[PDB]
């Protein structure tokens, strides 16, 4: 029975550390974490905000608030998943917690605005640095990759006790907006609203130059970005690029989609190589986050996936390519939408979260990766928990041993007083029991080996062999065999 146990993590509040980098929720969190421990929870997850820690200047890392938080987590006996959060929290009207990237990095942007992902109207998104400047030494002598590596190194050095005591077990490497490996193709501040197709965000001058060079290398120096792509809130059939039998299928369209999605894959590969070097020998797993772009999954162009940077079509597996890049690093995939049913979505949105989840999980498993999930939206109800259960163990309980497939972990978004009171808490506690296959909490489940070095670098052409032939997902049971009640 024990091989069936799936760990449950809870995401801490976005301001677990205050926006002024002080640890102010000691009393509240201590009581809330006792409730999580009483409910069987294995660990918690927390954003380690770049804008808080490196806020005062280059290499002026102030870890003091995070240390107090971590001591609290250790004293509660919980495991911890740390997100290297190189992105902005919040920043839209009505957002409760606003934590930009460091001011001194934004200051560089006032002179070089092309450090930001830029759309076709020239709007600069300030939430993350363009993959275009990964290797450009624009930041008081450092490149973006060097800044990420130095931050991670400082983290390792300062949190060494927590790593050595087995408190920190997972490092999630932020690779874009919201920590997700994607482009900022659906920004509420630029006027996107669900279920718009989004936009290609490759207009910064660094990426424009990258494209020109890539185009000339295949004998087409004239070529340019597609301009028949509509705008954020269009539907696919209103554009010549995304409509059925549209120009996404042309030679030019294919080259551009590959260039755009490949750049994201290369961004992840190079940052994970540095992260691996940082954490070499520590008993931690590295993970990336893949966003769940379920809208337009039911139309042939998969338009919203394409603009996010996931080059996924009926005959092209744009998630298995990503999984193949992760293989050498022994990095895990953290996906979302674990809680969603297709029947819960708007019909206009052409949305298939269940099929998307099955595709991403099956891609990870076929590459031998650990796969974990999160819920996309707040849910407290049994149906949601049953949906997660189904995804956690797609073939149900195995009586004999471990199941053929299961999630390595599930992380619940997110902790607050609402979760640890009333019927919510009762539903949640019952969920954790079921995730654990009705066994008591085992803190020593899924032990980590010392992190080995990433295997040999493989080329983009090698990675892309994983795209085709596109395989059907593994079959998933329609309903969990171990429901909450
Ligand atoms: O606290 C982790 C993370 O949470 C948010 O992003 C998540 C989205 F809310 C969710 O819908 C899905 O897309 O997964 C995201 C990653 O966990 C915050 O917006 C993000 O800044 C923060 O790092
Ligand atoms: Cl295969």
């Amino acid at each position: 029975v024990k091989g069936n146990y799936v760990q449950v993590y809870v995401m801490l509040p976005l301001d677990a550390v205050s926006v002024n980098n002080r640890f102010e929720k000691g009393d509240e969190l201590r009581a809330q974490l006792r409730k999580l421990v009483e409910a069987g929870v294995d660990g918690v997850m927390v954003d380690v905000w770049w804008g808080l820690v490196e806020g005062k200047g280059p290499k002026a890392y102030d870890w003091s608030a995070y240390k107090q938080l971590f001591e609290l987590v250790q004293k509660a006996g919980l495991k911890l998943q740390a997100i290297m959060s190189f992105h902005q929290c919040g920043g839209n009207v009505g957002d409760a917690v606003n934590i930009p990237i460091p001011q001194w990095v934004r200051d560089v942007g006032t002179r070089d605005p092309d450090i930001f992902y830029t759309d076709g109207h020239g709007t600069r998104n300030i939430e993350y640095l363009t993959l275009g400047v990964d290797n450009q030494p624009l930041f008081h002598g450092r490149s973006a990759v060097q800044m990420y590596a130095d931050y991670m190194t400082s983290f390792r050095e300062n949190m060494k006790e927590f790593l050595d005591a087995g408190v920190i077990v997972d490092i999630e490497v932020g690779l874009g907006p919201a920590g997700e490996m994607r482009y900022p193709s659906y920004p509420q501040s630029h006027g996107w609203s669900f279920p718009g197709i989004g936009e290609f965000i490759c207009y910064d001058k660094y990426l424009q130059a990258d494209f020109k060079a890539a185009a000339a290398a295949v004998g087409h120096p004239e070529w340019e970005f597609p301009n028949d792509v509509g705008q954020y809130n269009d539907t696919p059939e209103r554009t010549q690029f995304f409509r059925d039998n549209g120009t996404y299928l042309s030679e030019k369209g294919r080259f551009f989609l590959a260039w755009y999605s490949n750049n994201l894959i290369k961004h992840g590969d190079r940052i994970l190589d540095e992260a691996n070097k940082v954490f070499l020998g520590y008993k931690v797993q590295l993970a990336i986050k893949i966003s769940g772009i379920h809208w337009w999954y039911k139309v042939p162009s998969h338009a919203a996936e394409l603009t996010a940077g996931y080059y996924n079509l009926h005959d092209r597996d744009g998630y298995r390519t990503i999984a193949r890049m992760l293989k050498r690093h022994r990095a895990s995939i953290n996906f979302t939408c674990a809680e969603m049913r297709d029947s819960e979505q708007s019909s206009q949105a052409m949305s298939a979260p269940e099929e998307l989840v099955q595709q991403v999980l099956s891609a990870g498993w076929r590459e031998g990766l650990n796969v974990a999930c999160e819920n996309a939206l707040p849910r407290y109800d049994p149906t949601a928990y049953n949906t997660i259960l189904r995804n956690a163990r797609p073939h149900g309980i195995n009586q004999s041993g471990p199941p053929e497939h299961k999630l390595f972990g599930f992380t619940y978004l997110r902790l607050s007083n609402q979760l640890v009171e009333g019927q919510n808490y009762v539903n949640f506690k019952t969920f954790v029991d079921r995730m654990h296959a009705n066994l008591p909490r085992d803190p020593y489940v899924d032990p980590m080996a010392p992190l080995p070095r990433s295997g040999p670098e493989i080329s983009i052409e090698m990675i892309l062999q994983a795209a085709q032939p596109k395989l059907q997902p593994f079959p998933f049971q329609e309903h969990t065999d171990l429901p909450v009640g």
